[PDB]
């Protein structure tokens, strides 16, 4: 069994956002066995009324309808061995 390597995205992800914008992040892994967890500046993103985590096999999503200055940080999608980095700027 091979550990895990995130196939998408393969770069530093700069997101420009505003308070009246909707930031829908996406991270796809190689193996359906090992899904990523989304982290809000290390805190880890939890399921809330306005913070929704959409998941379907290898595909992992973070949907934020009204992207607040509160949500203006770096989101780290941790598979285990490998992690992709998303810098959101309000």
């Amino acid at each position: 069994h091979m550990p895990v390597h995130i196939v998408d995205p393969r770069e530093h992800v700069f997101v420009h956002a505003i308070t009246s914008e909707c930031v829908m992040l996406a991270c796809e892994v190689d193996r359906e066995d090992a899904p990523v967890r989304w982290y809000k500046d290390g805190q880890e993103v939890e399921e809330s009324d306005f913070v929704v985590l959409e998941n379907e096999g290898p595909h992992r999503r973070l949907v934020l309808p009204a992207t607040q200055p509160s949500d203006g940080g770096e989101f780290q999608c941790v598979a285990g061995d490998e992690c992709a980095y998303f810098t959101v700027t309000i």
